[PDB]
């Protein structure tokens, strides 16, 4: 595996082996720093441009404390403070960022903006969430699952919710780890047809199952991991009611868990609202939500180290 | 004294000996770094979450440059950038902060928010000012006074102004250093009845006097330190006039100082407006305002070091 | 040359020799860090207050990554977050910044605010752009030109655009390097009469030519460097049309270059709009725009090191 200098816009560009390497490095960095208490200045004398177009708590903190914990300087940049709209062409900000920072993490709306940024910048561009994908979230999720189950292959993931960026990222990666996917979305709220097609292909290549359905309980049946995220989230758009009406019945409850495998667990990328999951499941001993949120930090540290240095993990490779 | 792992929401939870330790450590860090020019990476490999709900110049700068000066990474977080209102439950942001940062300094409105944050987070929560208390301000104030007078015991503090967070913090701490307090507030603008009751108790336990009055000159009589803060500060609320009418006569002038002890000095937490104090007192050689503002930095550094490390002061304990 | 402790509000206060020293140090820091890959913690245990009243991409990034790359902590401060308007007197924020940071870079509107800040603060105040000057931009520009041409003396600079802060900074410095200046501005959009008078004086003292004109092609004739910046920039003020009407004919095109010296190159401080220069010149192999933007970083690093440390350049002095 050779990842230095690459961008990380989506997991579709990464093989099973490459994503497994990032989880190995995550585990290595976590063992060395969190458990052995070592100081590892691997990104010393480096900087990161962190462009944020939307609010963030987890991606913000994990990237900022993580970049800094390796001795590098993270630079928090917003639309309000820098030139980015009608203020300056993205080609120009991409070249300017290239000569001043060593990499960019950018949370945008348009995935097309990440593509322009990656084409125009000569430094690594990491996706901090876009409307289409959220790869660095799935990195934390899969690490949290490997830590819980001691392996990944053969697990069935049960998505219940909107056919959004988190589901597309799972779709781009689950089969590469030999994990099955059963996903429930309302009619008209399906995953992107292009992504589904590629997920079907990955499932065939890896001998895993892919199931798309509109029934929450069908998605949950025999699943080891129940996964959801905010659906209602129309923000605050008066006419909404329909993201409530179409999504009625998608709340993850213990009824949902009753249908799942005996060793079931629960994930949610956060922030969480009451509509997608109730308090009984969200704060269940089986809920891996806050371990998951913590692993956003060790995995973005591993992303940064693999895309910018030639560091080799000292840890034994985790069983996947 | 054992302070590692504790929160610092208010000085009422701290004994005279514990607050004296923080001022000793402040003095130690200041002597070592400001005077001997040493580099002390005591908070290396640590991060701080700095949640700010209101504007700040002194708390912002002192905490940020101070955390960084000890080799740690401070992370400036606002309501605008992270999920914090109706955006995410505070219990969840508190647990997320716990796995990503080593401590949190939070400037909030509600003291109840600091309490939730302290109960839910497994990392130290430091008060960056709330409506009810501002403990880290009084730390700087008392250090500035010890440096001026070479001791603290027996000094009489003269508050003139609103019965606010600064006065409550003095009330929670002055008697523990064996200092007397005389405080003037307008009728209806008295300190919190709960705080006053506990201040009366501390005065009795330490053999000091507590005097509450509505007369500025009564508060100032025989006082070694004249202390005030912005009262008018209705922000900009049209109907106000009353915080001007009720507070008319509360401006600290040389008339006020004429009634004070011969060795009188003046404090103001800042920012300062013309209404609470005139330019003659504010820029008097007896005004300790800018030394006080500087000591916000050495004292928040000592707070952070005592709540996160096992560092022992090398300096001789200051005379209190 | 002795620059430690000085402010840098404008290049008019600096001799040819002093500005040459900053470009030597810039080149030294760039060779050592960018080319030899050295880590130089020259600003370790120092902090910078970066006050920004307006948007910034280049000044923000270059100052922040550059201060940090030398081991110091940059602190990004805005009008929204700190007390600065009617919130606190500038004299007081200047003294508070003096006891908490080691230097201040401030992007303001009024040059008078930088003057108050420099008079009241006991720490170095660096101009991050004001309405009247932008000295640290011209530092990068001249370094980029020295790198391109291998010297500076005798080059003719051709300004076409508004009589703004960039032109005033060139006016304050070009002749001190023995470079001629030909500047075109519309009628009524001339450089400040006070600045022009001092530029005329510098030209006489150094034996260089100064030409002010309203004709773009007259400014461009025989010029080695074509320089422009955003003129239209009325922001978004409806009545504008006149900054378009008065400035019609000021777009730098290959017609402009045809009249220039054979070895011509192009500069633009950025951000760039389509009106001041077309895409053919802006993205020409002769366009030094993005090297120029990169040199904002090495030059602000040299400013900071010369105003705060006693570091001597190890590099051979560049030929100017």
């Amino acid at each position: 595996v050779q990842l230095k200098g690459r961008d990380l816009l989506t997991l579709k560009n990464f093989t099973g082996e490459e994503i497994k390497y990032m989880l190995w490095l995550s585990a290595d960095l976590k063992f060395r720093i969190k458990q052995k208490g070592e100081y590892l200045p691997l990104l010393q004398g480096k900087s990161l441009g962190m462009i944020f177009e939307k609010r963030s708590t987890r991606t913000r903190l994990s990237t900022e404390t993580g970049f800094a914990l390796l001795g590098g300087h993270p630079c928090f940049l917003t639309t309000q403070d820098i030139h980015l709209g009608v203020n300056e062409s993205l080609t120009d900000t991409a070249r300017v960022l290239s000569s001043m920072a060593d990499a960019v993490l950018a949370r945008v709306y348009k995935q097309s903006d990440l593509d322009t940024l990656a084409k125009e910048a000569s430094i690594p561009i990491i996706n901090g969430l876009s409307d289409l994908y959220h790869p660095i979230q799935i990195l934390a999720d899969y690490l949290t699952l490997q830590e819980h189950y001691s392996s990944l292959k053969g697990l069935t993931l049960s998505w219940i919710g909107d056919g959004n960026n988190i589901l597309h990222s799972i779709m781009m990666s689950a089969a590469k780890f030999g994990m099955h996917l059963q996903a429930a979305t309302p009619k008209g709220y399906e995953p992107d047809a292009s992504v589904t097609k590629l997920a079907e292909q990955y499932a065939k290549e890896n001998g895993t199952k892919l199931l798309l359905t509109n029934d929450p309980l069908e998605a949950a049946h025999g699943g080891n991991v129940l996964i959801t995220d905010t659906w209602i989230s129309m923000g605050r758009e008066e006419e909404k009611k329909k993201r409530l009406q179409a999504f009625q019945g998608y709340q993850v409850t213990m009824k949902t868990a009753k249908v799942a495998a005996s060793d079931w667990t629960f994930l949610h990328c956060l922030p969480r609202k009451p509509e997608e999951v109730d308090d009984e499941v969200f704060y269940s001993p089986r809920s891996l939500v806050f371990p998951e949120a913590e692993n956003r930090k060790w995995t973005i540290m591993a992303v940064m180290v693999s895309l910018l240095t030639d560091y080799s993990p000292q840890l034994q490779k985790p069983k996947f």
